[PDB]
């Protein structure tokens, strides 16, 4: 029977820096040292075993100073963030070790400052791989080639760039805790960070990085990849499919253990634990066995060590991604795997009162991560649940929006907003923000705090009436209309005009509003000093209460006075304090309290 099992690793790094280029890449040095063997098939995954990796490495399996007992590695076929937030029953990553993939060219970028943070939380090693340093100006290529040997074929303009380059990446890094430096200038791997230069289009230095994975995972996890092979299964879920013939299955990765066809197991679920009973196992057939595309599946009996395997059983379609299986041989093991997912809900799962946000997300790791980069932030969180946005999020989120706007907001992770609830988000008013990155989810709702506080105060300086000064002509050639409106030409002496505001007189008596203001053929919004325009006056009739040549006074309100002097003080120029101060001393014989101006 097996004595130790091989890692699992994870494969992380930013969008099109080449996360599933370099999974190609190992799949294609399995089949160059295959070597008459028929390699185990896994559900998910693609186990290389050490014989592919001594091989490819050759003389260079040296540079570990230590012989490796490993049976090989077992690589996610789906790389990226959302792959690594797949936790075990006991509340860590699936992954024992991860690979940062870092485009040399490009540098850091939001996805590895996400990830790194994610590696350290989970506590998890990883090896960073410097990838397309084919793009490096004047770079000799060759296929398949180790680092170290490749390194060699190239002059100083190239290698001057690649140790700018890594130089900017150590220093990153360093900014983020971690001691980086090359592979082959490492002395300490487990106090330092170790960077590979690769090609994952070509296969430079390949070889070197997957004999820092295999070595990192045997002196990382020695004692607990020595599993027994007869211990129950634990694993997890990777993806929930209702399969056409097949019904409802999950597709896990076993990572201790054995299970079997007949086992009971303890599924996760997004609110309750799943007790079913394993109906069949079933495994990708040995590679040259297939025929037919649409047949590549054998049921097996057992899988055990790290395998990924898919379950069909009754009772799955309620299972979450990323949750855990737990196999269960008593009632009693049954009660205790019911116990560790519940906690495990408990634990990420918050319903409160409190004035926030409300996050949804697809699955735990996920909801878990995002929730707490919001905490990050220090932004209030009401409620986060597993699951798609439903109309009952949207009428929380309106209770929030009723006390404060700026947290009655949804943000959905990876999740699709319901169709009664979309209806319901544009009826109330209530923003929703659909992403499948954390980092931008965060960036857009911060962008729309923005937008909000800025509309803010374009709606208060648009509700709040400046003050003004203007005078009538003296002559009896600038009344264009005696009533009815009153059209007659001014001139603004101080401040600003506007239309709807209402006229006073030199006794603070009301004459009319404001109906429009007139330059030449134009249509006016606002009239500032030294404008000499034409102004309609509803109500007012000329001769009657108002006169040629009378100065006129804006009508002003106590809330309009504190608000320009205490809240809008920076857009007052001398010429509207002046005009407040005017009207102030017309307002201040009937209300005493325009004696402050
Ligand atoms: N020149 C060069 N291009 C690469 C390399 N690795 C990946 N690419 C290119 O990067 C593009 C997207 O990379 P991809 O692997 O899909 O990124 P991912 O989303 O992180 O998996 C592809 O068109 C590849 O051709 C490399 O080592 N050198």
């Amino acid at each position: 029977t097996k004595r130790i099992r091989q890692p699992i690793i994870a494969v992380l790094g930013h969008v099109d820096h080449g996360k599933t280029t370099l999974l190609d890449r190992i799949r294609k040095t399995n089949v160059a040292a295959k070597e008459a063997g028929g390699i185990t098939q896994h559900i998910g995954a693609t186990e290389v075993p050490i014989e592919v990796v001594k091989k490819i490495a050759g003389p260079l399996i040296k540079l570990w100073k230590a012989e490796i007992k490993l049976p090989g590695l077992l690589f996610i076929d789906t790389p990226g963030h959302e792959a690594f937030t797949s936790l075990r029953a006991r509340g860590g990553s699936l992954a024992d070790l991860a690979v940062l993939v870092v485009d040399i060219n490009e540098g850091f970028q939001p996805q590895t400052i996400e990830s790194i943070e994610i590696l350290r939380k989970y506590r998890t090693p990883f090896v960073v791989a410097a990838n397309k340093i084919d793009r490096i100006k004047g770079w000799v290529i060759e296929e398949d080639e180790p680092f170290l040997m490749n390194i060699k074929k190239q002059d100083q303009r190239a290698v001057q760039e690649l140790e700018t380059k890594l130089w900017e990446l150590i220093g990153k890094f360093y900014e983020f805790g971690f001691q980086a430096n090359r592979f082959d200038r490492v002395q300490n791997f487990t106090r330092e960070l170790a960077i590979v230069p690769i090609s994952a289009k070509y296969g430079i230095g390949i070889a070197e990085l997957l004999v820092l994975i295999a070595g990192l995972s045997q002196r990382y996890l020695e004692e607990k990849l020595k599993i027994e092979v007869e211990g129950p299964a634990r694993g997890t879920i990777l993806e929930v499919r209702e399969e056409p013939g097949l019904g409802h299955t999950i597709d896990v990765i076993i990572y201790d253990g054995t299970l079997h066809k007949d086992d009971t197991i303890v599924v996760g679920g997004k609110d309750k634990a799943i007790v079913t009973k394993i109906r069949a196992l079933l495994k990708p057939k040995p590679l040259d066995e297939i025929r037919d595309p649409r047949f590549r599946f054998d049921y097996v009996d057992e899988v055990t060590a790290a395998a990924g395997v898919k379950i069909a059983a009754p009772g799955l379609e309620e299972a979450l991604a990323g949750s855990p299986v737990i196999a269960a041989p008593t009632p009693e093991d049954v009660e205790k795997a019911k116990q560790e997912i519940l906690e495990q809900i408990e634990r990420v799962v918050i319903s409160t009162d409190k004035v926030g946000v409300i996050v949804k997300a697809d699955t735990l790791g996920s909801l878990e991560a995002l929730s707490k980069e919001l905490q990050e932030k220090e932004i209030p969180i009401r409620k986060a649940d597993v699951g798609n946005v439903s109309k009952t999020d949207v009428m929380e989120a309106l209770s929030v929006k009723e006390e404060e706007p700026k947290y009655g907001v949804i943000l959905g992770f990876n999740v699709k907003v319901n169709e009664d609830a979309e209806e319901v988000a544009k009826a109330k008013d209530v923003k929703i923000f659909v992403g499948n990155v954390i980092y931008k989810l965060i960036e857009d709702y911060e962008e729309w705090v923005k937008e909000e506080e800025e509309k803010k105060k374009r709606e208060l300086l648009s509700k709040v009436t400046f003050p003004g000064v203007i005078r009538l002509y003296p002559d009896e050639r600038y009344v264009f209309r005696r009533s009815n409106p009153a059209i007659v030409g001014i001139e603004v002496i101080e401040g600003r005009i506007k239309p709807g505001v209402t006229l006073i007189k030199q006794n603070g008596q009301k004459v009319g509003v404001i109906r429009s203001i007139k330059s030449r053929d134009e249509f006016l919004q606002e009239a500032k000093k030294g404008q000499a325009v034409a102004i309609a006056i509803e109500g007012a009739i000329v001769g009657r209460h108002i006169h040629p040549g009378e100065t006129l006074y804006v009508d002003l309100s106590r809330d309009d006075a504190i608000t320009l002097l205490k809240h809008l003080r920076d857009t007052l120029e001398d010429t509207d304090i002046k005009a407040l101060k005017m009207i102030a001393k017309v307002k201040a014989k009937e209300d005493p309290f325009w004696r402050a101006i």
